[PDB]
């Protein structure tokens, strides 16, 4: 009998609890713990790490897990190795929910490069205005580049020194709209996003923002992560999930 786990963090990932609720399926959520608070879902939660492959391995075990949905961020590529890994080596199916990445438009102004280090080298050498809509973890990176003013977007407010001397923060979590993301940009005055390639819907609104501003976009490529079955909308994911024998509580 079935007993799905959503790894989480998405929008795509609350989309599918939201589904998974309200279809009677019987279902755990889990989020990595890397915000204070992060928002409730209509699912049962775990908060925090599994130790690694052999954590989650011994996770899917005694808490006997049927199916997994990795609903984590595309760029999430530890969590969705270990996913693989763990998922195999207890035979419990796997579906990773991850849409297309974006692609650009009429309108958009958009470079490609292969990580994180490489948006750093991307930019300007004259001082720009420049929003790093990358969250937290890899801010540091923008240290070898320091002359630029950075607008940083951040879900919990900061205890450390920000490691980049001109930058201003935005609390804020989302998803994110047109209009609030355009409104950000413009008030910012600024000239440049760099952005992760995430392909979902909650992080869509600086494209757009940007492509009404007519600003250019860094945009970064996503890492490589081994092979699994991608299940790009939400009716893929119903559609795997009954054609892999998961099915609700029946109420
Ligand atoms: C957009 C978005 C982003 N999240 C970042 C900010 C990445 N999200 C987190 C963790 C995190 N985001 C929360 C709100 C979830 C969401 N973040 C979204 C969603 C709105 C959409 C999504 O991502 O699909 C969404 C889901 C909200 C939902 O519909 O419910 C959440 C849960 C909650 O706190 O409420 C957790 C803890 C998750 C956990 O513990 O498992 C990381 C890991 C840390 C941010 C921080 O601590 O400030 C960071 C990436 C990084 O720093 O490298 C970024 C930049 C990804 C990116 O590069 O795209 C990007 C914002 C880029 C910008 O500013 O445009
Ligand atoms: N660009 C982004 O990551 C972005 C945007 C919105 C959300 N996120 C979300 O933020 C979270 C953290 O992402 P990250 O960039 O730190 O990922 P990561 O580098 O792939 O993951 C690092 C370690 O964090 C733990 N972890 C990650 N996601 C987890 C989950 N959903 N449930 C349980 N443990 C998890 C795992 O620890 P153990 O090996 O100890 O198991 C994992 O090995 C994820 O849920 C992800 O979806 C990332």
């Amino acid at each position: 009998m079935t007993r799905l786990l959503v790894l989480g963090g998405t929008t795509e990932a609350s989309r599918l609890a939201k589904t998974l609720a309200d279809q009677g399926f019987e279902a755990v959520f889990s989020y990595a713990g890397r915000t204070g608070a992060p928002v409730a879902q209509p699912l049962p939660t775990r908060i925090g790490g599994f130790g690694g492959v052999a954590g989650l391995v011994d996770y899917l075990t005694r808490e006997g897990v049927s199916h997994v949905i990795d609903a984590t961020h595309p760029f999430a590529a530890q969590m969705s190795a270990n996913a693989v890994a763990a998922c195999a080596q207890t035979g419990v199916a796997l579906c990773a929910f991850e849409r297309a990445p974006w692609t650009a438009q009429a309108g958009d102004r958009w470079t490609h490069v292969p990580d994180l280090a490489a948006a750093v080298a991307a930019l300007p050498q004259a001082p720009a205005r420049v929003f790093l809509a990358i969250g937290k973890q890899h801010l540091r990176d923008f240290s070898a580049a320091p002359q630029h003013h950075y607008l940083l977007r951040l879900v919990d407010p900061p205890e450390g020194p920000l490691p980049l001397p001109d930058a201003r923060a935005v609390i804020a979590r989302g998803p994110f709209t047109v209009q609030g993301d355009t409104e950000l940009l413009r008030s910012e005055t600024i000239t440049h996003v760099v952005a992760k390639n995430a392909g979902g819907a909650g992080a869509e609104a600086k494209l757009i923002a940007a492509r009404s501003l007519g600003l250019p976009v860094i945009l970064i490529d996503r890492p490589a992560v081994p092979a699994r079955d991608i299940c790009a909308t939400l009716e893929g994911v119903m559609g795997w999930l009954a054609d892999h024998g998961a099915t609700p509580r029946g109420v």
